[PDB]
């Protein structure tokens, strides 16, 4: 052990308490993505970067059976947002879809519950879960973050642990010296979750953190379509591949499914110029624990 896993399971979950539920999507954006913080005092839920936790929503489904957990990537570092080892945070988007056929807009159960949760409320938290999105202990490692929407959550945990002054002071063991690159694909600028903090990290650390955005409603790719994270990985395909070649580099992909086939096609052309088949180099990176994916 070292990596915490399942200190709380579904049968007897941690009764956490909401401290804050703040909006991430600013005025003019598409959606509601909230940053919810939960009090962890009273128990022993310790968690690490890249992990997730479950939230069991209240109520029953359409069949009468209780609602089962929904996994959410932790948006905070092990220390929490206030760097006190007392809280855990999440970056939750309210699932919403206008009809598979009929009855109009539908709202996701756990996501709506969470995006509208009030401070002081008790929540059923399980977790931590996941050994697939962990950050290397090596401060000199390079890390490529490929995020879309709520997949910004685990990237935030790496970036804050690496770049927040208080996190640095709390971690003498991890004083990040490498290069991290976030390619974040959101539909509008107000939809850039944690824009202020992401940008102020890139300002303090120009040579250590590069920030690339693919904003769908304000940018077009070289083919005239809307700008997606794949288009962005495509225009920087060579550089991205030149970094992937390093033994210390780690790549993280997170967000809803669908972005993986474009990131691959792009990194394939890059890699093919030097004689290597990306998919086979990738297979080896996964076995090596250096190519991390979590799409949902
Ligand atoms: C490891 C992991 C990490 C995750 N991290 C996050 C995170 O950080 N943030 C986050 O917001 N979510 C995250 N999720 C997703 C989250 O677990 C829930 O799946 C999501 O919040 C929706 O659950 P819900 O309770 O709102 O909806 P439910 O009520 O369970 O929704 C039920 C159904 O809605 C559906 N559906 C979704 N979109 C459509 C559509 N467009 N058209 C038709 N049907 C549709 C599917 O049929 C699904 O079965 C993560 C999932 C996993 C596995
Ligand atoms: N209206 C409400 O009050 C309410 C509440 C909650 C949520 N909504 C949900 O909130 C969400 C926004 O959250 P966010 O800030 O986390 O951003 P986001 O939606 O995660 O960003 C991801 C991207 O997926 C799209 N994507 C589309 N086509 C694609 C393709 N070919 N390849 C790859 N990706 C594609 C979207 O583009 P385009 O859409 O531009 O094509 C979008 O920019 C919305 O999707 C919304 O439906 C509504």
């Amino acid at each position: 052990a070292d990596v915490p896993v399942n200190l709380y399971r579904p049968n007897a979950p941690f009764i956490g308490k909401v401290i804050s539920n703040e909006p991430l999507v600013k005025e003019g954006g598409i959606g509601i993505v909230q940053h919810i913080k939960f009090d962890l005092t009273g128990g022993n839920l310790k968690y690490i970067e890249g992990q997730s936790i479950g939230i069991i929503p209240p109520g029953v489904d359409k069949n009468g059976k209780p609602e089962k957990l929904r996994l959410y990537s932790i948006a905070s570092t092990r220390h929490g947002d206030d760097v006190d080892d007392k809280t855990i945070s999440l970056c939750v988007r309210q699932l919403e879809y206008k009809h598979p056929e009929s009855g109009e807009t539908v709202y996701g159960v756990c996501s709506t519950y969470l995006t509208h949760i009030e401070p002081g409320s008790e929540v059923k938290i399980t977790g931590p879960v996941g050994k697939e999105m962990l950050l290397p202990d090596d401060p000199e490692a390079n890390v490529i973050m490929l995020a879309t929407g709520t997949g910004i959550a685990p990237m935030r945990t790496y970036l804050w642990r690496m770049f927040k002054d208080a996190e640095r002071a709390a971690n003498p063991e991890y004083q990040f010296k490498g290069f991290s690159w976030l390619v974040f694909g959101v539909p509008t600028t107000p939809n850039i979750l944690y824009k202020e903090e992401l940008e102020e990290i890139q300002q303090k650390y120009p040579d250590n953190f590069r920030l690339t955005y693919a904003i769908s409603r304000e940018q077009k790719n070289p083919q005239g379509g809307r700008m997606y994270i794949q288009d962005r990985v495509a225009e920087h395909a060579d550089q991205l591949w030149q970094l992937i070649k390093n033994e210390k580099t780690h790549t993280y992909i997170c967000g809803l499914r669908g972005m993986e086939e474009g990131i691959d096609a792009a990194l394939s052309a890059a890699a093919a110029k030097e004689g290597v088949t990306w998919s086979d180099y990738q297979k080896d990176l996964k076995k090596a624990g250096r190519w991390h994916v979590e799409t949902y």
